[PDB]
DNA sequence: AGATTGTTTACTGAGA
DNA sequence: TCTCAGTAAACAATCT
């Protein structure tokens, strides 16, 4: 275990405005990993485990909503994730006091 | 096969 | 001290 010097956002914060920057306002899992990677370029390098972290946040957050891609097959894969805006902790959306932290201040501009 | 997705467990270190 | 976003991984089912 260690800590890497990601961006001054929570994965929610980053996961929510990609997902609510999009066309539909819903993403699969690939288009929200390829966005995150776009806007944030340390994702674009060797450290790939913050793609787990990611997913592991569309799971632990009931504000993450998955939409079936298809109604029947619920168990499938590949599936659309949106994010219900009411339901984020609104603390998640500001600027984390890290390392380094020592686009803008709060992220609610670009979510609601 | 081997990779990805979805969920889940299990811990970690930094910041109140 | 206590919490919890962050990070690692096991696992089941699907997907390529």
């Amino acid at each position: 275990y260690q800590r890497y010097p990601k961006p001054p956002y929570s994965y929610l914060a980053m996961i929510a405005m990609v997902i609510q920057n999009s066309p539909e306002k819903k993403l699969t899992l690939s288009e929200i990993l390829k966005e995150i990677s776009t806007l944030f370029p340390f994702f674009k390098g060797n450290y790939k485990g913050w793609r787990d972290s990611v997913r592991h946040n569309l799971s632990s957050y009931d504000c993450f909503v998955k939409v079936l891609k298809d109604p029947g097959k619920p168990q499938g894969k590949g599936n659309f994730w949106t994010v219900e805006v009411n339901r984020i902790p609104l603390e998640l959306l500001k600027r984390q006091n890290t390392a380094v932290s020592r686009f803008a201040q709060d992220l609610a501009p670009y979510i609601f």
